[PDB]
């Protein structure tokens, strides 16, 4: 139930840092 | 809970906001 | 509650082709 | 209901593979 759904919207959380990481990866393949 | 759940989905609007504006980062890196 | 939720995840469907068609913006700046 | 949310999320577990698989489309359109 509730408790382990937030417990995988908090893994979503997860992924929405790999989202910002892995484009920041690309920004940085077209970068500095 | 429910309610505190619906207001986790309205800060994945915020990384959904996020997806958007830093992919419109990388279009406007390869733009106008 | 619970359906007006589901129908929260069925927006992130949404996002999720919106995530698809606009990375596929970006692989057609990269193309055909 | 709950468990049929739970399997939406674990959806959205499959979107966050095609997330990793077409950024790194992507990051091999940019490649080896």
């Amino acid at each position: 139930r509730m408790k382990x759904i937030e417990d995988k919207l908090e893994e979503i959380x997860s992924k929405x840092y790999h989202x910002e990481n892995e484009l920041a990866r690309i920004k940085k393949l077209l970068x500095e």
